[PDB]
């Protein structure tokens, strides 16, 4: 399965995916890394690994559909089968999400459905949970319909901040995200006709 990784920043999840896809038994190959922001560290990791990179500045487009079209064109150029969102900070348009339904994964730093949206760690700390975690799910038009592939719980320690909590959660992301990619790329997991997760 040919994979694109969309990033917006540091790219530690990207790096975890690169490491796992270079394993002999990997069913996924990363063929293109797309950032919406230039000069982010995730682009260096991609280039260091020999993976083509494309910057597609969302700010240069009129709306999301024009921006998403630029991305979709690169995905077609590279004959992509699967799209991993790994720190991607742009909400995607409905038709794009529809087109890639059942083919686009996302890592989210909470135990969905808890703490949706952009500041999950902030919300978790404000709420005072002692257990949080991360979630790999298929992307639907809203974070609510996205079918969940894997999750891993992570403890919240007393005194945790966004910096320390996100550091601990990221260790779990770097585990379940490569595993979830391997599950989908190998055909072991897919969206069924029900639209719910199907294990083969
Ligand atoms: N249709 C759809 N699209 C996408 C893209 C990722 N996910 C799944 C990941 C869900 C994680 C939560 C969030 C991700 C991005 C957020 C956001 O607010 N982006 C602002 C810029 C904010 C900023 O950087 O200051 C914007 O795009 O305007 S929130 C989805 C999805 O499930 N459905
Ligand atoms: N909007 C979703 C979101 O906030 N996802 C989070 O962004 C980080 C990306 O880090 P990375 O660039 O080092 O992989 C990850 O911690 C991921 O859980």
């Amino acid at each position: 399965a040919r994979v694109a990784v969309l990033i917006s920043g540091t790219g530690s999840n990207l790096q975890a995916l690169i490491d796992s896809t270079r394993e002999p038994n990997s069913s996924a190959q990363i063929d293109i890394v797309i950032s919406n922001k230039a000069a982010v560290a995730g682009l260096d990791k991609a280039e260091r690994a020999g993976i083509p990179t494309r910057v597609i500045n969302h700010k240069l487009y009129k709306n999301r559909v024009e921006f998403d079209s630029a991305i979709d064109l690169v995905l077609e150029e590279f004959s992509i089968d699967i799209v991993c969102l790994a720190g991607f900070m742009r909400i995607l348009s409905g038709p794009f999400v529809q087109k890639w339904n059942g083919k686009m994964l996302n890592i989210h730093p909470s135990l969905l459905p808890s703490f949706k949206g952009s500041n999950a760690h902030e919300q978790a700390l404000e709420t005072g949970v002692t257990v949080t975690g991360c979630t790999v799910h298929f992307v639907a038009e809203d974070v609510d319909a996205g079918q969940i592939i894997l999750q891993e719980a992570v403890p919240v320690k007393r005194g945790d901040t966004v910096a320390t909590l996100s550091e601990r959660v990221k260790l779990a992301e770097h585990k379940i995200f490569p595993a979830a990619l391997q599950l989908v790329a190998s055909g072991t997991v897919q969206l069924g006709e029900n639209g719910k997760i199907c294990w083969v």
